[PDB]
């Protein structure tokens, strides 16, 4: 035989702990720990999960080239979403160039958003947020252009799109499940608002963007070379990285301001001070505003948006005396890591001054302070987001003032899927500032 690693206890239901991590992920990978150590497993139907955790570990897990541990085929739900179409058999739009400009956009995005909020009444921060980065992400991505053809229908199967990431998914992604069902549905949803849109600017071309080249492109016969498919399973694929990340890690920061008012008012007179400069947000948005993002920092510490990092085991490798097999998926856990009691003192708290000049705790753990990751596969689109929501809430901040309308402790997020989304109802108060 060989050498077991040690497992984590229950596990006992019809996919071994598949069920356990269905509807509490955080709560096993945390007993992993406890009951493990550093290197400990579950299982996940018929997959054996080695989850690492701790500096020494997580070292190990981000520094391990693309030939080590495979990053692909680790998530089989994307497959289904992603589509087969191809293209061309992130990069370029995130250039730091272009930032200044996706500034300027995202603002933009935010005031039609809130455009007819009026002076007073209420938003729920799921379906608001999920909404407002569709629009954020199509306009900067894609193209301001295509976003004006968007409504809340493409957010709304976009978000269908997301829900049907359930674990069952390292079973098959095909099983005949409702929520696979929707899923394929609402990507057909998608392709459909596409192609409306791609035979609008048929009839009645410009007077132009991505769809508006892809569109133009044809084969030999002269017939279109890309099927409205095609185009949309790679608009699909440019969007999915930024925008449950964005939209949860939006709806957590507002709601820690809330939660902690002192921390609330310290960014207000922040962002009253430093735009009293008369710079646009484009200006400020990719430029120091400390207290706001150290208020980031810290809701990411303790809600990061993807709470396992999952990998395919390409060989055999050691890590702190266990073996590590070919075919193992190896994993590593921001929600755990983040809280490693050791790293980051009362980790249970909210502490946005744990990123203060003095302190920087999250330059000191390199290596377990992982809302974006690290090493190579570290989040590339990790700039893009902080700009986005140093834009975003230097227009809400200012415009308005927001309040709980449900107990603090009723704000939580839905783990039901391997894509975690905040839980509804999600209700808050607003009310125009001054
Ligand atoms: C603040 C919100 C965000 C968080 C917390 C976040 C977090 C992460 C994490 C933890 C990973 C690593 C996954 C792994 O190691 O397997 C990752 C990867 C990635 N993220 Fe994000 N992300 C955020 C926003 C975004 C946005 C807005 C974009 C696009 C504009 C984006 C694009 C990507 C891409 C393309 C990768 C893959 C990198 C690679 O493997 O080369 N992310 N992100
Ligand atoms: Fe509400």
């Amino acid at each position: 035989s060989a050498v077991a690693l040690p497992r984590v206890s229950g596990g006992h239901d019809e996919h071994g702990h598949l069920e356990e991590f269905r509807t509490d992920p955080i709560g096993l990978m945390q007993r992993v720990r406890d009951e493990c150590g550093d290197v400990g497993t579950f299982q996940l139907a018929g997959k054996q999960v080695v989850l690492l955790s701790g500096s020494h570990a997580n070292e190990f897990f981000f520094r391990a080239g693309d030939d080590d541990l495979d990053q692909a085929k680790a998530y089989p739900f994307m497959t289904p979403i992603f589509g087969e179409g191809v293209v061309f058999d992130h990069n370029a739009a995130l250039r730091g160039e272009q930032m200044k400009g996706h500034a300027a956009t995202i603002e933009d995005q935010v005031r039609r958003m809130i455009a007819d909020w009026g002076e007073a009444g209420e938003i729920d921060l799921l379906d608001f947020f999920a909404e407002l980065t569709i629009y954020t992400s199509s306009a900067c991505l894609i193209g301001k252009k295509f976003r004006d053809q968007l409504d809340g229908r493409f957010a709304k199967l976009y978000h269908e799109l997301e829900r049907g990431t359930d674990p069952l998914a390292y079973v098959d992604p095909y099983l005949p499940i409702e929520s696979f069902r929707r899923r394929d549905e609402a990507r057909n949803g998608l392709v459909a608002l596409v192609a409306d849109i791609m035979n609008g600017r048929i009839a009645n071309p410009p007077t132009r963007d991505m769809l508006d080249v892809l569109i133009a492109v044809k084969a030999e016969t002269g017939t279109p070379r890309f099927s409205a498919d095609e185009i949309t399973g790679m608009f699909i694929s440019m969007m999915f990285a930024g925008h449950h990340t964005s939209s949860g890690t939006a709806s957590w920061t507002l709601i820690e301001l809330m939660r902690h008012r002192d921390a609330y008012a310290a960014v207000i007179d922040e962002l009253d001070e430093l735009y009293g400069d008369g710079r646009s947000v484009s200006f400020h948005a990719l430029r120091q505003i400390p207290q706001l993002e150290n208020v980031l920092k810290e809701t990411l510490r303790l809600h990061p948006p993807l709470i396992i990092l999952m990998r395919v085991a390409k060989g055999e490798f050691e890590v702190q005396g266990h073996r590590i097999h070919e075919g193992d998926l190896v994993a590593a856990s921001p929600a755990i890591s983040n809280r490693i009691p050791e790293d980051f003192p009362d980790p249970h708290d909210f502490v946005p001054a744990r990123y203060e000049q003095p302190r920087q705790e999250d330059l000191l753990n390199r290596w377990t302070w992982i809302p974006f990751g690290a090493g190579r596969h570290r989040c590339v689109g990790a700039a893009f987001a902080i700009m986005q929501i140093k834009a975003i809430f230097s227009v809400l901040l200012r415009e308005y003032e927001f309040e709980m309308a449900q107990p603090p402790e009723s704000y939580r997020n839905d783990h039901s899927k391997m894509v975690v989304q905040l839980a509804q109802p999600a209700c808050v108060r607003y009310r125009r500032r001054t």
